[PDB]
């Protein structure tokens, strides 16, 4: 076919999709025609989305959340690891706890979901693991020794998973957004490093996720898709 | 806002859209709903698309092509610099001519089209400059001193253009494909027979439609905040630093 | 001025410098003229170098290790975070425990030393934080979801540290070795590297010739990790 | 295994554009290391402290004769430092074909001419160090540099295609990418200063030493962290 390939309704799970960027991702994938499930830490999801409670720092809860999703919409085919936190501080001011808590949620939590999803993904010969990284992973925003390390670790993990599982139809990619609006960052002068001279919207991030979850990205593995308006350009 | 944004039919120009990857890009963008024009060198436009004869090594011809496209479908809003060639040789065997003609077509030829389009793109506060690079730009396929230099140069040019014009709604990005199947017959791919699959984690070559899928995303409304990016369509082949 | 800059003896700490690549780095920096200390886990440092007992998974041991180094040879000016482990497994067979202990040693362990070192480096306006990464960080060696994440995480941490502290003379860089003798189909050099070659790149990042280098990934891999 | 610095080996060095600027500092450093250093010039005359040959990197015949004169004076080139380069900045709308191609022919194609001319004897001798002088703008993309950034980014792709082909024969190709070197930009420089020519020459001395045999296709940024990104 010359046009867009035929659409396939995928079983989607968006971790941390109860608000913010994760909510816009989940609603975009639902409007695309997918079967979208989201996770929350207890407060619940909006009415328009199927929600399950899950803390990505608890391996038993991650396995428990996948069980509900498999029972509701089938085994997860597209994982969007979006849950994450930030604990910024100067290097000498950053404690061990504020470092490990960012690592455990942003890095290790994304591994727990990708490992739990890889079971059915290998047997069904299909899988889309989409980590939500950040420009800070390769650009290195100051006062983010923990956040920049976790977001950069997503690139290494996604590429180690891709080099193993791409032959079995399972790819792992990373969406790296810049400053996204969901104002103090603008007051501190963040616009000076963004060539687009504006912040991105959550819907623009969801547009990149919708691409990686569609039938137009089956030959894309280990990629870092920057949604930063040119902020993270470099090496 | 929640779903896919409202579609805008863009004036599209695809260099080298008569065969290969460029033909798939032109057909995909037309099926998306864009006003698609292609450049050729005598064969003419495919399907019902609009065609202009243009060799990207001739600035006078590039200006002439943009003038005819402007009259037919309005000024070019989305440029897909797809025209390219290859002249492989060992470093000690590569001549000055075979190095420069690859540079003049793949790198300079992309500049001629990108420079010619920038004027109206800055007027209308919109512009999508999509370069068709290669995995060899950053991965460095052997015997490609000229080809890898031209494809890597597309990244630097796209990022210099983006840092200057992204504030005016004009962005430049690069699609870097890996080994893509462009065979017209059932014959075996000679690159595959040479062991190309040993470097592709996907263990298969890509299709021209998959590259066109990546170009369709960059030309759509879902990529307005993407500038200076390299989109690898290589099955994980070019992973590294 | 035109030649090599005048040498300055720095206080060096090399984590895990009792054997392997860390030992070759310590001997190289000692031969350069640095005051070289190394951390061990009870095996004892070679009688040629100053040794402190430290497990990089323990913040209290890290704080005590730097404390003993400051009293002996002055506060650490050049930190070489070399201590690291590997626990490979297929993604479907890698456990949470196997993932976290690789992260805790390679990534979090390197942060504990860098965070402790920045206490005195930032005040004296000189600092060289040199992380020993791996080609797998950006190349993504298979069966290393934990290892590649930790090694790629060193890049983001070094660049975040650099953007904050480069203005104060404190820089952070990563040395990313390939396969080092202590697979050749992806190595253009068609051979493996040696520990002395890794130590040669560390010697450069710890010398007076690398004061303007920050957030850099220096690959010592024979070209294996070329890409993007 | 030797624990200290490896025994120094004096190489035959050629530094293009080593008559002034960064190239002059690179050549004086490599000569101070112990190498036999020759530089290229374009009639102004090499400085009184270095052997000079006349060569315009846009002329393949002049490059061929330059390596001939270097070989007759100090042996065939073992370490090549492609330093010659120009910049013709302009906005994209204002950049002409002549202005674009002039920067490409000198910075990119001129680096290929020297790299091609030295490649054969490097392969036969099983040793070769091709060091291209790139720029932060290659991967960072400084504005008004559609020609300069394309040329400096092309040096990376060429060096990596050369390395993947010839690293097995002991011939590596690397790129030193300096930031702003003194020979409003401080906002993007985490070091909050500009570099010196001696700091770029220090990185070249490393890539030309016995401590960089296992480094191929690398980009060594000397920018104070300016080009950090992806
Ligand atoms: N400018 C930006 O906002 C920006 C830029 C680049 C990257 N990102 C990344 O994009 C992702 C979301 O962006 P955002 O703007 O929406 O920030 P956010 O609002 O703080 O997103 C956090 C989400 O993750 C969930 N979550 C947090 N910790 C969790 C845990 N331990 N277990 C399970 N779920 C957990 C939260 O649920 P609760 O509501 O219950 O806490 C919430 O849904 C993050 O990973 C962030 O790093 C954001
Ligand atoms: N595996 C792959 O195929 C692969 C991988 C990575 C990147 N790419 C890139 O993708 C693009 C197209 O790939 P392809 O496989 O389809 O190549 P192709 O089949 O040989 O066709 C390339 C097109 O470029 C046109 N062209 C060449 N030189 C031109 C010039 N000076 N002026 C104008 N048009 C010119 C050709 O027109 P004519 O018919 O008149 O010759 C043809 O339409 C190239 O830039 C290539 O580098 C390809
Ligand atoms: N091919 C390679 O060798 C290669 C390639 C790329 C990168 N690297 C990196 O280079 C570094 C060293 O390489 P290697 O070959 O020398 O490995 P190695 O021979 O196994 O030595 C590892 C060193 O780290 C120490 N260590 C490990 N975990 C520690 C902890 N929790 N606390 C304190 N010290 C700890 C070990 O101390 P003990 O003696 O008590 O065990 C030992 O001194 C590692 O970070 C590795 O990832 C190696
Ligand atoms: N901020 C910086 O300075 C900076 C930053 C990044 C990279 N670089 C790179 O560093 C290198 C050194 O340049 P520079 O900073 O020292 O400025 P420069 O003073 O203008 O040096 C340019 C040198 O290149 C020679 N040259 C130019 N075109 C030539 C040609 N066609 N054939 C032969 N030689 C030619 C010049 O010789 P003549 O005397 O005859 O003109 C001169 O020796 C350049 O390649 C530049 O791109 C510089």
């Amino acid at each position: 076919t010359a046009g867009r390939p035929a659409f396939v309704s995928r079983s989607v799970l968006v971790t941390g999709g109860n608000r913010g960027i994760g909510l816009a991702i989940a609603r975009r994938l639902a409007a695309d025609g997918h079967k979208v499930a989201v996770t929350h830490r207890g407060s619940g999801a909006p009415d328009d989305l199927f929600g399950v409670q899950c803390d990505v720092t608890d391996s038993a809860a991650v396995d428990r959340a996948f069980k509900e999703v498999e029972e509701h919409q089938g085994p997860v085919e597209v994982l969007v690891a979006n849950a994450g936190i930030s604990k910024d501080a100067f290097l000498m001011r950053m404690t061990e706890e504020r470092f490990e808590e960012v690592i455990n949620t942003n890095l290790t939590g994304a591994f727990r979901c990708a490992q739990r999803a890889s079971r059915t993904m290998q047997r069904k010969r299909f899988g889309r693991i989409i980590f939500i990284g950040s420009v800070s992973g390769m650009w290195g925003i100051g006062n983010q020794a923990n956040y920049a390390a976790a977001k950069a670790g997503l690139i290494g993990m996604a590429r180690s998973i891709s080099r193993e599982l791409a032959k079995a139809g399972v790819t792992a990619n990373v969406v790296a957004p810049g400053y996204i609006d969901t104002d103090e960052r603008i007051q501190a002068g963040a616009l000076d490093f963004i060539p687009a001279k504006r912040v991105g919207t959550a819907e623009e991030v969801a547009g990149a996720v919708s691409f990686l979850a569609s039938e137009d990205a089956s030959y894309i593995a280990g990629a870092v898709i920057p949604v930063d308006g040119g902020m993270g350009m470099g090496h």
